[PDB]
């Protein structure tokens, strides 16, 4: 089998104003695009190293997978937890564990913000879910990391906060992204993929 | 003492149009100087934390200091790495030693191209000169990573790769910005690096 | 100020034989020793780099500082959450805490046994408590880096598994090592260190 | 392919003084068995995650089959570097090649001492030949990172600084064990490893 780019669930121009049509069409279409490409050659490259027993060979193909596997894992999320419909506040259960965790949404929102902000150079902020302690955590990755492969956290939303996700709309102001971003998180994904994790 | 923002030694539209007069002007006036100003912050809380013998706070400030640090150290050498009276070839003994190392001119550039394309996330692409061997060396640094601090290789031309040295223009294609930078890189300064590195 | 090396609160051969008086000599006269001594002069250094502006020179001498400096603080936790009295199970607030946060005592154990035994190379196995969430958390760290400089989480108790710590009693088998040492946990200090977090 | 533990081309006793025989016989028999044996386990786990498209599952086995395909590697290269006919210096093409690269076989010592000195936690030194300059190199690894896997530089000469590689011994005193170790380095082996490089 083959890794393939998915389709958008919307239009490119549905996320305005707050995410662009040029934004999203190359996000999409160019950086998604290349990473799906770049790890079906990886993967390729790696089954034949392992039918020889090239370890050496297995090792230098790493950051490749990594890199291009983790950027497949994490926009094909992505995508996803964006919506036109987005927006607001969840409900039900996922807002429960929300306010359980960080006091309330507000400030949940801060920390999640905060972790994006932070990031230093390439990256992402994630709200995951904690299988072993079966709660709500919030970690950020470099570059491509993917969150469950990296730290065994299941992604329910990430933020994308490669340059390439907001500097033709933003420039430097990753801020005004992280603010303008949260009019257009689609929630219904969110509690689809916390509800998953329980039970 | 205090660090502070250089002057751009030349127009913010002198490079067109290989880099064009909106990047130029961000990446000097937005970024360096945010680099600048965080980097007087974080010494100051550094000076403080040593002053107490506080080693966890000193230890909480190196990312920041590495950082915003490395990014004054390298941008304060990238804007005088290039010149719109740059590209071409060099000349005198910086162009000896770079077919000494490397074979030719054309197989140095290749060289440092593929460095600098092969960033994966944001970094840079440094030709350097190693003091202990007495030659060029050509190594790649992630994030604002400084090439001296980490390596202890000197700089002699470093390209930037982060996605804001040439997305506005380029877009995904860093290939086609790597292509445009040779265009203007000043190898006048180049060579004043590489002289005061011998005797 | 110029750091030194704390007296470790029992002799030498007090955690017998668990871990053997070989092993906490060489451990606190030598290791932890070495660590204070490089940690000053790594901070003269630094204020010698301060006053010039030297910002390479501060960034070359970061691993050194958080070599020498997390060890210093790391070591100064450990010999505290030791002691010949140790052993069995904690009491009050710290035992309804493991409890509620790992399910169980015996549960706690295994998830900080598995985090120790899971670190690939020199490192430490960490309960810390997480100010924000107001709960506690296991942890590891790579090397010397320390619990709260890099993470944020207030130590609790560290497990050194660095093969120091270890080898010359129990060779490669670092298990037989994590089992023994549950014999001398200081939980009197570890409840300490946990009430100090709250209020 | 199920990669085995490859014999020791002499007794474990063979390097006494200089390692002695208890050290030799964990390192190969206990370290590198260990290495063998969840290198496999982790290839077949790679295998069935490839086999279904999980790429979550094959970023979550990099750091064991880097650990343990790199500690396969490496101590595989290590035996062979080691003799009791050795010690000396080299001779022909190899002891040209240092006197070229690093001045002389006394500065080359100095370095590869120095770079073996200088890991801080756990790794090795490595003299490896870099194909793309045609030249001698020296490169540190942390951990388990093979050379030629992460740097492209071809193996000649590898020291082991891990701590099991000379403890039990040398105690803390690792510059102890690196001047020991000279009077068994195989520069008969060496010197096939750099022959296979040219031409
Ligand atoms: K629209
Ligand atoms: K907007
Ligand atoms: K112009
Ligand atoms: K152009
Ligand atoms: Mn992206
Ligand atoms: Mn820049
Ligand atoms: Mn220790
Ligand atoms: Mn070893």
């Amino acid at each position: 089998m083959k890794h393939s780019l998915p389709d958008l669930p919307y239009d490119y121009g549905a996320l305005e104003p707050h995410i662009n049509a040029q934004i999203m069409q190359l996000h999409h279409s160019k950086h998604h695009a290349a990473y799906v490409n770049n790890l079906n050659v990886t993967e390729e490259k790696y089954q034949e190293a392992l039918a020889k027993g090239d370890v050496t060979a297995q090792i230098a193909l790493q950051p490749a997978l990594k890199f291009n596997g983790g950027g497949h894992i994490n926009h094909s999320i992505f995508w996803t937890n964006l919506s036109p419909n987005g927006g607001g506040e969840p409900k039900g259960e996922l807002l429960e564990a929300i306010k359980r965790d960080f006091g309330s949404f507000d400030k949940f929102k801060e920390k999640l913000t905060a972790a994006s902000v932070g990031v230093q150079g390439s990256g992402w902020g994630w709200l995951g879910f904690n299988k072993e302690r079966g709660h709500l955590q919030i970690a950020a990755c470099p570059n491509q990391d993917p969150l469950q492969g990296t730290t065994g956290l299941i992604p329910l939303l990430g933020i994308d906060v490669w340059e390439h996700a907001y500097y033709l709309q933003y420039k430097n102001v990753r801020p005004d992204y992280l603010k303008a971003i949260w009019n257009v998180i689609n929630w219904e994904n969110v509690t689809e993929r916390y509800m998953a994790c329980k039970k």
